[PDB]
């Protein structure tokens, strides 16, 4: 019923932010309620100085506790998710995750970098208490024909995001 | 529905396998058929040179295959899952849990070694394509106060792992 | 003869911060080129929106090119190093730790956390190329009695800073 | 001046031991003492079920004791090293590399298993208490040409051992 969208990245627009922006449209032809929320929100200074009184933090952390789950993309830097994404990540409550299904995106300039979403990231998410993770999906930058206005991928890329956000749902009304 | 529970342990009974048996204990209550596998079940010359016409490897696959959720328990050794465990996962199909949940137990003779859970365990089930992977539990050796005859646990260790089941039977559905 | 020394915590003092301390007061009393860095020297701005054109990321980029060895230090947020450690890292060049040995120290809440400098941590150095990568040391927050003026450490913390600090100089001045 | 190098592939040869192979082949023009060691110096059933009075472990460890430095080289096989080499880590002191310079290797069918050397090896590497790791050589199995008969490899994965080899050759110092 409610989602929180996490973009990941420093920039925008992102390979990364782009997978996250197919999904949210897929998702939103659902009316299911998605908060997005990206880097671009928050006050430089309270991720770097660690300020758990950062405004941005209450509303998203507000919004956060009422999401069913989670979806997170970051690009691979340095053979994980990127230091802008775990400063936000590192302010959240200890058990921020704790009941929530969660979906990890990521994009890489090669595949070589495959794994840093289950060695680097999907860890971070499980610390938080993450009830469930999902397989997820990595691209490299080759799957990425254009994010620029509409995102385009290969067959491929939109498939494994397909079967991925198909998963995602279907685990966001358990009873 | 079907679980296929894996004890990762090398030797018989171990902290790990208590854990399953119970596990298979709280599941049989709830009308699950449920399947045992140890290390114990596979010729060891077929495991640690890694050949696929194991006759009891074929029968384990065929099971998985059948087999709607995963319970895998091992011990931590060396920061890891067992090399043991792990000679057994390196024999499976490229996609064998795929569609499957997986609910990862551990033990370790030390809680400077949880993490092994996170950071080595998970990566390689959802190498084997796990659809979802639980939180798990990891339960320090000194949590389990029997495992040879009947599987007692301090009321913590207790409390979490009936959590972690409740949320792998409701995953099942 | 020249070593860098880099403290990744967003606060001080800081529990990780002190490590590094005791270390440079060892090291300094050898006459080795020592250069400090710590996050409070960059632009928040700067480290978030991934900006490379940082002034201060120059002056320590230039300088780390020219130190033989690297002494990092993070506390152990989330299962892993700092983020904001991290968005530092995530601007260095490709190969900027390449031909330089790397000596990583950690702090945390719980000895449970204790990996997190082997399967988080290093692997980040290591994308940078370093030549060769210590055991290093952790500290969960009970071996440091007092960080706020002059390190206190249990002797046990102390000795296994000694050790790692030693093989440190030596593995520095092979040839 | 003392190396062990140890193939943690199931099966000999194996990609992974010729660049083992390769290695002592350097290393004895330097005058180097090299000892190789393999998985099937040991007893299957001694490893699966981690048996501590395995003479061959017993001379393993006192080679090992001896010994200034450590080559291993594994194939990756489900984002990590083989089980097969891990069972035998597993039967290992717990300082078995305090002192030691270790020098990891590995090769892998997708160039996507790359991160396996850092995120799997090395910590089970540090967790025996290695001194030092070296930044190490992964090799996608189309760089090694062959590894029946005589190592070959293609110009890049050769140029990259070399590499590793001096600084492992320059750290013994």
């Amino acid at each position: 019923m409610r989602v929180i969208t996490l973009a990941g990245s420093p920039r925008f627009p992102s390979r990364s932010s782009s997978l996250l922006e197919y999904a949210r449209e897929k998702l939103n032809g659902l009316d299911v309620e998605v908060y997005h929320w990206n880097l671009q929100n928050f006050a430089p200074e309270d991720l770097l100085y660690a300020r758990f009184d950062s405004p941005a933090l209450k509303t998203f952390t507000e919004q956060l506790q009422q999401a069913d789950g989670l979806i997170v993309a970051t690009p691979v830097y340095k053979a994980a998710y990127s230091g802008a994404l775990k400063t936000l990540l590192d302010l959240l409550p200890e058990r921020a995750l704790q009941g929530k299904v969660v979906l990890p995106l990521a994009t890489g300039g090669t595949v070589a970098h495959l794994l840093a979403v289950d060695y680097a990231l999907k860890p971070v998410l499980s610390a938080l208490k993450a009830q469930e993770i999902l397989h997820g999906v990595f691209a490299d930058d080759s799957q990425v024909i254009d994010y620029h206005h509409r995102p385009q991928f290969t067959p491929n890329l939109q498939t494994r995001l397909d079967t991925a956000l198909e998963t995602f749902w279907q685990a966001l009304h358990r009873r």
